[PDB]
């Protein structure tokens, strides 16, 4: 499900983590990078190789926080996966829920379609795979921790998603 | 399902197609467009109308003759859809086929690994979604027409696929 | 030659199938159906109906397996008949075998001798069209893959005929 | 897991075969063996020694069909394993798929409840080995091939299971 970019195919630093999560999983967490923003595959694997050494190398991190990116190439960039607890939503967020990112700032523009979609067939075949629980449960970034994240933006559209719960 | 580009998206003319598949659909059908090859979501939604416009404006078919097409931007284009019959492989497997096609001349070349993903990624959501049959076999165009398509290397890639019947 | 009961005659479901054999055929696989037996063409036209049902409908088949079908009746029963590829006896023999069954199980039972000379005229009838060599070579179901059929007094029958080869 | 009397124990000819499975498998297919049926360690690893002998002395084939064997005495025999790749339900299923197989009939007996537990606990073990999806399903050979196995009684039992499915 999901083609999903493999972790080998962003040219990706061999992940280090090992704290499992308690799958089937109940929340989902939707951030924004903040970076910069890729429009095609090429130059999204850099970005998601770009978001990770500054998570790895700087950050000190096992591994990219996200557990997916989602870029505006309409792309699903695979992070830490389905089952490796994320780093994007504070303690006690991270070990309950998959985070996923969208490659930009989502303040003044909106994500394409293409990418909203990907998002959204990735939370579908999360349940296919069985890591999500069939009524997953979606909040924005700024719903858990104090932050300007996922985007004013982008935070109204996720606001209006079926399985979206405030 | 699916992350499936809708038709408004890449500015597709509308279908003036009625004519059905009987569902679910038996096989499937894998061709090359043998055409340029685009590898960002805007220069293969471009690639997309080009081809749609060879078949209506050129050939007078009612669509695109492909019921899906795959870009190595990895995502999936929507032409005829599930339901509608397609054009593509002459007149004994047309109304007994979903035709799928990559858009580009795939001799000497290779589609990306996306590429691939998004096309398996596909029947696996024509088989959820009741299209297809579980057990749907997979067709190369030169199997059951006497042409090069869908390529020597696309053809070699077919092959090993779980769902490949000659 | 034939008084064979064509298809439309036993109101057989379509066949989905299209793969074909090459004439002419070097080997006949001789099946059982393991099931109940029929003597009337009333019923032995039901009971194709039923053994193509179990098929297409359970196994989800193109259609039934047997390229014919020999009832107590008397008289053949068009299955996929002399140039389609049966699905009777695996992936090795399919493709260079016509395979008939006796509707019946012919463990604790001999098929009546209208039965069988209507196996042996339908192969006589089969060399005269080309559609077998003149040598053509008899297996059982049991020679070739590992079933009882087609049922031990079938099987000692059989093996006296011209053509077998153990 | 543990407790399979390996090839060696039981005197397997070496196998030829070299195709894999890729695991976790999804699909396991119960059949039976057809044949008599054995309740002692010494009659059972006689009876897979019978089998095997058919399916590489008469058969022509790389090893024994099944990946597994389940005697009445109680015991599992290793036939291909959990690495290899089957030959006992057609094309399709084999690379699909675990094949174990009852020796015995069970059209109007039942296997003891011994060899009941043995298979149930095989599997168990397959999952906590990783060679079985923890989601597995069981079909009957007769769901998937055209045949009687695994018998009307073998088969209503199987039926009853946690991870059947038709």
């Amino acid at each position: 499900c999901g083609s999903i970019v493999p972790r080998r195919e962003w040219r990706a630093l061999a992940s280090e983590c090992r704290e499992r999560l308690t799958r089937p999983v109940r929340y989902v967490v939707v951030s924004h990078t903040a970076g910069s923003h890729c429009d095609t595959p090429a130059s999204c694997a850099q970005q998601a190789q770009n978001v990770q050494s500054y998570h790895v190398r700087n950050l000190g991190w096992c591994d990219v926080g996200y557990n997916f990116l989602i870029g505006e190439d309409g792309l699903v960039y695979e992070g830490r996966g389905w089952n490796i607890k994320g780093a994007h939503a504070g303690p006690t967020w991270n070990p309950i829920s998959i985070g996923i990112s969208f490659m930009g700032n989502y303040m003044n523009r909106v994500p394409p379609p293409r990418a909203l979609r990907a998002a959204q067939n990735l939370l579908a075949c999360g349940v296919a795979l069985g890591a999500l629980r069939s009524n997953y449960e979606v909040k924005g970034h700024r719903d858990v921790q104090p932050t300007l994240s996922p985007g004013d933006r982008l935070y109204e559209i996720i606001q209006t998603w079926s399985h979206y719960r405030a």
